[PDB]
């Protein structure tokens, strides 16, 4: 393993056909976890499984702007589980980032940023161990 909060370095950003792929174990208590795709200060795409939130499993995503949080994007399918190995996949297209786990698609989310050539940081933390987080291009 590596220890979170684990950040990846994305030289010169993130580009159509690229791959994320992040490989850990959910912690057995979980209660969040959050992929965080930077562009110095903002958040180009803030990806957060919540595990309790009023008493509900939702994925919420999001960009950050100057520091301001923007509308969320909400889905209910929620396909990790407490003390279970995962991989989360975020491939980069034209238009969104899309993002499978453990090989199932899972959503799109549009690009609001959209100087894709300066997202180049992912930040991984919450409650998870850490395996890997690499990238290859398709
Ligand atoms: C309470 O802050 C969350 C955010 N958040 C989470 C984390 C975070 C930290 C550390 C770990 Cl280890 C982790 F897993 C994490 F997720 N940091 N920040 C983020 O999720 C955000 C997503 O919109 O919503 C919350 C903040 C929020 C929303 C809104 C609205 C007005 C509702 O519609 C927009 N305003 O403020």
């Amino acid at each position: 393993p590596l220890i979170v909060p684990y950040n990846l370095p994305l030289p010169g950003g993130v580009v159509p056909r690229m791959l994320i792929t992040i490989l850990g174990t959910v912690k057995p208590n979980a209660n969040r976890i959050a992929l965080d795709f930077q562009r110095g200060n903002d958040v180009a795409f803030h990806f957060n499984p919540r595990f309790n939130e009023n008493n509900r499993r939702v994925i919420v995503c999001n960009t950050k702007l100057d520091n301001n949080w923007g509308r969320e994007e909400r889905q209910s399918v929620f396909p990790f589980e407490s003390g279970k190995p995962f991989k989360i996949q975020v491939l980069v297209e034209p238009d969104h980032f899309k993002v499978a786990v453990n090989d199932a698609h899972l959503l799109q989310y549009n690009h609001r940023v959209k100087k894709l050539n300066e997202i180049s940081k992912l930040g991984i933390s919450g409650d998870i161990d850490l395996t890997s987080a690499s990238y290859t291009m398709i």
